[PDB]
């Protein structure tokens, strides 16, 4: 009776396992735009993903990740909010069973298709299992997705799908350039936070991009076809894996723009 996106085991049920679900900087949080703060201070966010070496892609039984050699500074974020440089591990999703639900933040309550992730851990630390135990050890760059044109970014990571079905399954994905994923401001929100899937660590500096990317409606039916169950066993279609906005209790959301 493990952690999930159920019934019986989705995120209402988690903090019997990790309490820290019903901590004091818990993610995602509903971003509302009118008392986000401008802040002059910010900086303008700087991605450099030009020598990122992707390297396979997993169902995890609870999305998907594309996976990334980090083992030199390649694929990098600092910038932004951020103090120091931090390497890119790893990106997946949360989606929706129907294009009206799907992501995690939330802006003014509306609800996007799909949200992406591209996880980065903290170089001052020398690895992720080591930054996660850090309240500086992440950085996340949250980007929505809604539904419309295609993203050919994308496209690569759709086609592959049917190949990781099922829980555990993984193939090489070699050469993925994760700058096709990005929208083309980076005008962000940032407020500090958590993982949004156990073990919830309070670990993670936010920066969500205010333009989301458009991506189309055969793009996210084909997410929809992934399943949460193991090969030989009755499918359960993997939607609807993400965690809703939890209180904003003492924190502020910051603006880089206006
Ligand atoms: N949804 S998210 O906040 O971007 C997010 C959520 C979970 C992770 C994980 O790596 C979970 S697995 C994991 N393994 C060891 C220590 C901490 N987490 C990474 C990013
Ligand atoms: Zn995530």
């Amino acid at each position: 009776h493990h952690w999930g996106y159920g019934k019986h085991n989705g995120p209402e049920h988690w903090h019997k396992d990790f309490p820290i679900a019903k901590g004091e900087r818990q993610s995602p949080v509903d971003i509302d735009t009118h008392t986000a703060k401008y802040d002059p201070s910010l900086k303008p966010l700087s991605v450099s993903y030009d020598q990122a070496t992707s390297l396979r892609i997993l169902n995890n039984g609870h999305a998907f990740n594309v996976e990334f050699d980090d083992s030199q500074d390649k694929a990098v974020l600092k910038g932004g909010p951020l103090d120091g440089t931090y390497r890119l591990i790893q990106f997946h999703f949360h989606w929706g069973s129907l294009d009206g639900q799907g992501s995690e933040h939330t802006v003014d309550k509306k609800k996007y298709a799909a949200e992406l992730h591209l996880v980065h851990w903290n170089t001052k630390y020398g690895d992720f299992g080591k930054a996660v135990q850090q309240p500086d050890g992440l950085a996340v760059l949250g980007i929505f997705l809604k539904v419309g044109s295609a993203k050919p970014g994308l496209q690569k990571v759709v086609d592959v799908l049917d190949s990781i079905k099922t829980k555990g399954k993984s193939a090489d994905f070699t050469n993925f350039d994760p700058r096709g994923l990005l929208p083309e401001s980076l005008d962000y929100w940032t407020y500090p936070g958590s993982l949004t899937t156990p073990p919830l660590l309070e670990c993670v500096t936010w920066i969500v991009l205010k333009e989301p990317i458009s991506v189309s409606s055969e793009q996210v039916l084909k997410f929809r076809k992934l399943n949460f169950n193991g090969e030989g066993e009755p499918e359960e279609l993997m939607v609807d894996n993400w965690r809703p906005a939890q209180p904003l209790k003492n924190r502020q959301i910051k603006a880089s723009f206006k």
